[PDB]
């Protein structure tokens, strides 16, 4: 029979531990959360503009989030 792994972790990039998939960060929230905050941040916490703003990165790449991350979290 099969030695295959059962139910392998199939999580996406977006939900990643920060700290497991960055080296330059130290956070254990999500990519996606991370983003999140810095753009409440930059809208004074308005979650209408912030949400606007997040839809474009649930249709990113992997390569685009890490783009997009290093530019505006790796500070
Ligand atoms: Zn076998
Ligand atoms: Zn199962
Ligand atoms: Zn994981
Ligand atoms: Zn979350
Ligand atoms: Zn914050």
């Amino acid at each position: 029979g099969s030695m295959a792994t059962v139910d392998p972790e199939k999580t996406l990039f977006l939900d990643e531990p920060m700290n497991k998939v960055f080296d330059w960060s130290n956070s254990e929230a999500p990519v996606r959360d991370a983003l999140w905050d810095y753009y409440m941040e930059k809208n004074s916490r308005d979650t209408i503009k912030t949400e606007e703003e997040m839809k474009p990165v649930l249709d990113m790449s992997d390569d685009e989030v890490k783009a997009l991350a290093e530019k505006v979290l790796k500070k």
